[PDB]
DNA sequence: GGTAGACCTGGACGC
DNA sequence: GCGTCCAGTCTACC
């Protein structure tokens, strides 16, 4: 009863609701679509993760989002923490009127947008954004989120624990950056990628400032962030592209990788045009953010998870 | 400046 | 059941 995950059904008094139709937020959209990697649908349609340093589980229905924390005395959400909530969704931000939008521009948009409504964007901490697709890149959303799973438990805050899963915050710069980190990332089988979070997590604190010198970025140009990201190893225009995305707010910003060239050249049958090779290249996948761009606009990135979530879904 | 290849890992095809 | 194929960044090099 008052153990284990919630569910909406099951403990009544302990939710409360975000006024949000299903046409701004489809949570099966957004959390397992490679934005996050922490987010369980751990009973049907009911997400748990870490959000805002505490544990939620949300589900919603045609009009409502709900939401559930687990912080002692176990009571429904407060505003304050709901706001989290909404601040993590970016619902401020009116899908609607972006869909509309794109789907002026790009009738393909439209044709597609009507059955993939409400994918939207989610508000992610540096941080775990930067080292969550550091983690992604050459790899598949499966394997990848195992491996954040892992690197959480291994080095992150311990949260609270429901049924047998254990939650944990996110790790800081000073634990990944620890001694003898590498090595044990390797046991938990990140591959090459456990040298990149290791000398990240060194590079932003012994030689570019700490967590200052990111959390700054948010107040910084898309190429400058971008430009910047990039010095880290690991972190290629690609990577640099996701956070400056998921996590810097820049809603231009357009990952290009296998996903987005299939989609180029299917849907749009888009070719270089001044780049020197024909297929992927630096050049190319650089020419192919800015086609996307022109097309979309200043919120070309979150077209772009449209398209993509909608891909991954087929 | 702009290519080729190697690359940890493991669920998937291919056969 | 085995070998090969896929899901970006980095580096040696022409
Ligand atoms: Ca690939």
């Amino acid at each position: 009863g008052s153990e284990g995950h919630r569910t909406l059904a099951s403990t009544p008094a302990l939710w409360a609701s975000i006024p949000c139709p299903r046409s701004e937020l489809r949570l099966d959209l957004v959390l397992p679509s490679g934005q996050s990697f922490r987010w369980r649908e751990q009973s049907p349609a009911h997400w748990s993760g870490v959000l805002a340093d505490q544990v939620w589980t949300l589900t919603q229905t045609e009009e409502q989002l709900h939401c559930t924390v687990y912080r002692s005395q176990a009571s429904r959400p407060t505003p304050d923490e709901l706001e989290a909530v909404r601040k993590y969704f970016q619902l401020d931000v009116t899908l609607a009127q972006l869909y509309h939008h794109w789907g002026s521009v790009d009738s393909h948009f439209q044709e597609v947008a009507q059955k993939f409504q409400g994918v939207r964007l989610l508000r992610q901490d540096p941080i775990e954004c930067l080292f969550s697709f550091i983690c992604s890149s050459n790899n598949n959303i499966a394997r990848i989120t195992g491996m954040v799973e892992r690197l959480c438990q291994a080095f992150g805050p311990r949260l609270i624990q429901l049924d047998d899963v254990t939650y944990h915050g996110f790790p800081s710069l000073q634990a990944l950056a620890g001694p003898e980190v590498e090595a044990h990332l390797r046991k938990l089988g990140l591959g090459y990628r456990a040298r990149y979070v290791s000398a990240s997590a060194r590079a932003i604190l012994e030689e570019q400032g700490g967590l200052a010198w990111l959390q700054q970025l948010r107040e910084s140009s898309y190429e400058e962030a971008h430009k910047a990201l990039c010095i880290l190893p690991g972190v290629g225009t690609k990577v640099a592209d996701c956070i400056c995305l998921m996590a810097l707010d820049k809603p231009q910003a357009v990952p290009v990788e296998v996903h987005m060239w299939h989609i180029a050249q299917r849907d749009y049958s888009w070719h270089p045009t001044t780049s020197q090779a024909k297929g992927p290249s630096p050049q190319t996948n650089k020419e192919l953010g800015n086609f996307f761009r022109s097309l979309w606009g200043p919120y070309a990135g979150w077209a772009q998870a449209v398209l993509f979530s909608a891909d991954l879904r087929q």
